[PDB]
C-alpha cells in the first residue's frame, strides 16, 4: 500500500466530462436510456460562449456532456475528429488541492491549469487540471463553503424532458471503477503516473489497477497482449475504455435499463449451465434468483466470501471504444476475472 | 414556365445527416421524434470508413452518418465546421442520366458521376451534385429495387425495446427544406436550381425565394439575411439547411404524441390566441381543429381565406442555433407561415 500521503486526500470520483459531437442529444441519450436526470447547464444563455455543458446525475454519478459552440474550435474539434464522442476529464473531489498539485508538479506531472477559485452566492470551489494518459485529464475539485447543486457558473437546466418521469428508476449509485486503455507497452508508465504523481498504490489484455490511499478511487490500466489494440486503433491512442456504475440491486437496475431500451452483450445459455453446476459445490451462495439473472444476461464471479454481479452495455457509439458496466458487489473486490474467460 | 423535356424529380428520397454520434442521433430521432430504425451500414456489413443508421417515419427517411476512423478529413472537417447537421438531400428521380446531362451542360458541378449499385434485390443508379455551402443533392433512380432501403444497407443491427411503448407521431412526408445563405447569396443559391435542375420560382400567399420542381412535389426555400439568418450562418460556418418541415394529417395527435415523448417546441404568447380568436370572427375560413387544444399545444395558425395551415417548431436539434424541425398541416393552403412572424 506504500506510505500514507502526508497531505491531501482524493475523496471520490466527482464527475466525468465527455467531449461529444452533440451535447444536447448525448444528454437526452444518457437520461432516457441510462436513467440519468438533468442537473445543470452552461452555454450561450448563461454567458458561456465557447463551450456548452449539460450536467446530468444519478445517485452520486455525475456525467458532464460538452460541445464547442463555434465552428473551427481547435482543441475540442481536433479531439472530436480524433476520438469521436468520448471521455475528456475524470474529476476527483479532494481535500487540499494546492498540496496535491504541488506534489504532482514536483514528481513530474504536467499541470494543464494552475489552481483557481470560482465563487457565487453559494460559495467557493477550488480547481486544478492535470494531464494523464492520452488526452485524458483530471480536474481536482475542492469545495470550500459550497451549498450549490453542482458547481459555480452552472445554472438550472434550460430544458425539460417530460418522458423522464414516466420511465422506471435505474438506481445506479456511484462510480466503481474507470478503465484506461493504453498503447502497447504504455501500461507501466500510465500506471506509474498515479503511483508517483498522485501517491496512489497498486490496488489488488494486460492490466494493473491503481487506487488512492483509502481505495475509494479505482483506476484499472490496460495494455494489449486484441480488444485493447482495437480500442487504440479506433480511439487513435490511449483513453477511457469503460465506466463501471454500481447498484445495490442489479436485477431491478437491469430490468429497468432494459425497459428503457438499453442493450447489453450476449451471453450463451451454456454460461449459466456451467455456472449452476460450479455453484453447487461451494461455500458461497448467490442471493439473487439465478433464473432471473440468466433471463437478464447478468454475469457472476465468485470467491470464498463474496461474488460480484456485472453486466456490460453495448458501445455508446459506433466506434468500438467506450462502453459502460453495471456492477453489484457481495463482499468481493475482483473485477470479472473469471467471466472474462467464461 | 416550360415543362422540362426529359426527367422528373418525383419526391424527396431522404435526408443525410453527418453527425458526431450516428447511433445516439438515431436514438434521439427515434425516441423523441417518432422515427423507426430501417437499415444499417457499418463495420458489420463491410463498410469500414463510414457508419450509417437509416430511420423512417411515413415516407420520411433520415440517414445518420459518422466517420468510423480517427482523422477522417472530409467528415471530420464538416463536423468541426458545422456541428451535427444536414449533408445531403436525396431526390428520387426518373431518368437520372439526362437530368445529370442537362445540369452538366448548364454548368453544374457534378460531385459524383452517375453510377449504379446492385444488391441481390435489384439495382439503383445514383449521381451527386453540389448545391449551396457543403450541401449536396444525391439523385436516386431505382430499377425495381425490392430491398428495405438501398443496396448495401442491411437490417438494423440491433434494437430499441422502448419504441413500441411510445405513441405514434404520424408524420407523413417532407413538406419543405430551407437553406439559409450568407448575405447577398439567395439569388445565386436559388438560381442554381432554376438553371441546373430546371426548377421554377414557387409563389404563394429575412429575404427568401421558394424554388420547386415542375410538378411542385419538391419545395426548397432559400433564405438570406435582411438577424436570425446571419446568426445561423455565424454558427453554421456558412450556408446550409436551417429547417426540415414534416407534414402530418392530424397535427393535434402528432403534437400531443411528440410532447408525450418529451420533444420541446417554441413558446407562444397567450395573447397570440386572443388575437387569432378575434381575427377568425370576421374571417371567411373556419378552423376545424379545436382552438382551445391548439392553444394548449402551442400550435400556430395561418390563413389566406380560401384555406389555412397549422404549424409548429421544435427547439434546436443541437446546442448551436442551426437546425430545427417544423411540423405542418395544410388545409387548402400553400403558404409557409408568413403571417406568424408578425403574430
Ligand atoms: C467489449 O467485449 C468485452 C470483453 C470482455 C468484457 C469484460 C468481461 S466479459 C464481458 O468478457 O466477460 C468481463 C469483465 C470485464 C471487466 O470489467 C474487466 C476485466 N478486467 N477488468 C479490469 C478492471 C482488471 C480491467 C475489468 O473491469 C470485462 C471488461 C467486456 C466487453
Ligand atoms: C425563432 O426561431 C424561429 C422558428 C421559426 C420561425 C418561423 C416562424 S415564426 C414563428 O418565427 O414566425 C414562422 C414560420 C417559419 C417558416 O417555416 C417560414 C417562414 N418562411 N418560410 C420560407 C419557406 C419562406 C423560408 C418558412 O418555412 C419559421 C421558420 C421563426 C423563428
Ligand atoms: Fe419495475
Ligand atoms: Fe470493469
Ligand atoms: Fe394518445
Ligand atoms: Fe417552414
Amino acid at each position: 500500500k506504500g506510505p500514507k500521503p502526508e497531505r491531501g486526500r482524493f475523496l471520490h470520483f466527482h464527475s466525468v466530462t465527455f467531449w461529444v459531437g452533440n451535447a444536447k442529444q448525448a444528454a437526452s441519450f444518457y437520461c432516457n436510456k441510462m436513467g440519468f436526470e438533468p442537473l445543470a447547464y452552461k452555454g450561450l444563455e448563461t454567458g458561456s460562449r465557447e463551450v456548452v455543458s449539460h450536467v446530468i446525475k444519478q445517485g452520486k454519478i455525475v456525467f458532464v456532456l460538452c460541445s464547442a459552440l463555434n465552428p473551427w474550435n481547435k482543441e475540442m474539434g481536433d479531439h472530436l475528429v480524433k476520438h469521436g464522442d468520448g471521455v475528456k476529464d475524470i474529476a476527483f473531489e479532494v481535500e487540499d488541492c494546492e498540496h496535491i498539485v504541488q506534489k504532482a508538479r514536483e514528481r513530474g506531472a504536467k499541470i494543464v491549469r494552475e489552481p483557481w477559485v470560482e465563487e457565487d452566492k453559494f460559495g467557493k470551489v477550488k480547481f486544478a487540471v492535470l494531464q494523464t494518459y492520452g488526452d485524458t485529464t483530471h480536474t481536482l475539485v475542492e469545495k470550500i463553503n459550497y451549498t450549490g447543486r453542482f458547481l459555480p457558473g452552472f445554472e438550472a437546466p434550460t430544458y425539460k424532458d417530460t418522458l423522464l418521469p414516466k420511465l422506471p428508476s435505474c438506481n445506479l449509485e456511484i462510480i466503481d471503477h474507470i478503465v484506461g486503455n493504453q498503447p502497447d507497452q504504455e501500461m507501466e508508465s500510465a500506471s506509474e503516473w498515479y503511483l508517483k504523481n498522485l501517491q496512489f498504490h497498486r490496488f489488488w489484455l494486460r492490466s494493473i489497477v491503481v487506487a488512492n490511499y483509502e481505495e475509494s478511487i479505482k483506476m484499472p490500466i490496460n495494455e494489449p497482449a486484441s480488444q485493447i489494440q482495437e480500442y487504440v486503433d479506433y480511439n487513435g491512442g490511449a483513453g477511457v475504455q469503460h465506466i463501471a456504475l454500481r447498484t445495490e440491486d442489479i436485477i431491478t437496475t437491469i430490468r429497468h435499463l432494459r425497459e428503457r431500451g438499453m442493450e447489453f452483450l450476449a451471453v450463451p445459455s451454456s454460461y449459466y449451465r456451467l455456472l449452476r453446476e460450479n455453484l453447487k459445490t461451494s461455500k458461497i451462495q448467490v442471493k439473487e434468483n439465478m433464473d432471473v439473472l440468466e433471463e437478464l444476461k447478468i454475469l457472476v464471479d465468485y470467491d470464498e466470501k463474496g461474488y460480484l454481479l456485472q453486466i456490460f452495455t453495448k458501445p455508446m457509439q459506433d466506434r468500438p471504444t467506450l462502453f459502460l458496466e453495471v456492477i453489484q458487489r457481495h463482499n468481493h473486490q475482483g473485477f470479472g476475472a473469471g467471466n472474462f474467460n467464461s
